[PDB]
């Protein structure tokens, strides 16, 4: 039964969710970071349905 600890902002950038920003998320990282809080497109917020997080990456495959 571990502690635990509190959760974190999404962004990757150090930056919690911001509805006046738009997040897309990781398909697998279950997260949201604005588009360039990852270094993304804009549009790429909007003609996406089937981006990732970059974070997730990571944990997709070595």
């Amino acid at each position: 039964g571990p502690l635990g600890s509190d959760t974190k902002l999404y962004c990757i950038c150090k930056t919690p969710y911001d509805e006046s920003k738009f997040y897309i998320g990781c398909d697998r990282c279950q997260n949201w970071y604005h588009g360039r809080c990852v270094g993304i497109l804009q549009s790429e917020a909007e003609l996406i349905d089937e981006y990732v997080c970059p974070q997730c990456q990571s944990t997709e495959d070595a």
